[PDB]
């Protein structure tokens, strides 16, 4: 009926493998960061790397394709997917998370709006240990 | 009637904003290439900052709350927003994407693990056809 939005997708993920995937936020072992870290470090690079490699191509007066853009593609959802894994493995519901940082992005685009007020992500934290 | 994913939110920001995006895959100028490197770079040292932070914290013998994690969490969410804009300004359907890599990514089940905890391939893993994705996207 729905597809899974991204964040649940990688719920299904860590499930497959084994991987821990806590319901709700959970402290986490140092271990569990230090991998996280890597895997951001691991997947980022390779985003700069294909940056690189279409800046050159267009320094070179290349006229890129639409094609020319499916390994940059490939690796900002690689970027998404470590992200997405970092979060999920803390037991935090990104789609909650997002949906805060969203709303509060959008409303600072009026007019910084009257009453305007910042990402409150450590309430979004409190209410997900309660659901 | 499906909830609007994360990829659709970017979309609407940036139409709120004016800097209306491509529907379809688009080949960009140089200049938003290296705009959307820059905004990863500072949002991905703003999550390694608190990444740093937490590891220093529990090193240090201290005993980290779920509340804790949120400056992480805020981070990571953010690094999300930039990410999702740059598929966005490149007419890129980030979800049609992600799928793709989601599929390739479950097939790593049954393949080993490295010491640190990273999921590695089995033997005769296929990658995914992203290049499939955006020729289907473009053709839409
Ligand atoms: O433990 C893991 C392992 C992989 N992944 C996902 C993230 C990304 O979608 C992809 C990255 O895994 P690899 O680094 O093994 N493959 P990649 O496509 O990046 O090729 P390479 O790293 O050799 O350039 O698999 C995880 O989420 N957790
Ligand atoms: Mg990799
Ligand atoms: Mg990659
Ligand atoms: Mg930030």
């Amino acid at each position: 009926p729905c597809p899974p939005t991204n964040a649940e997708r990688l719920h299904e993920f860590h499930r497959a493998i084994g991987a821990a995937t806590p319901e709700r936020p959970t402290p986490p072992p140092p271990e569990l960061l230090r991998l996280r870290q890597t895997l951001l470090d691991e997947e980022s690079a390779e985003v700069r790397a294909e940056i690189d490699h279409l800046l050159a191509r267009q320094a070179a007066g290349e006229a890129l394709s639409a094609g020319d853009l499916a390994p940059l593609a490939h690796e900002l959802a690689d970027l998404l997917y470590v992200t997405y894994g970092a979060l999920d493995q803390l037991g935090i519901d990104a789609d909650a998370v997002f949906a805060e940082v969203h709303r509060a992005n959008l409303s600072k685009a009026s007019g910084k709006p009257e009453g305007w007020r910042p990402a409150d992500v450590r309430g979004v934290i409190e209410r997900l240990q309660h659901a």
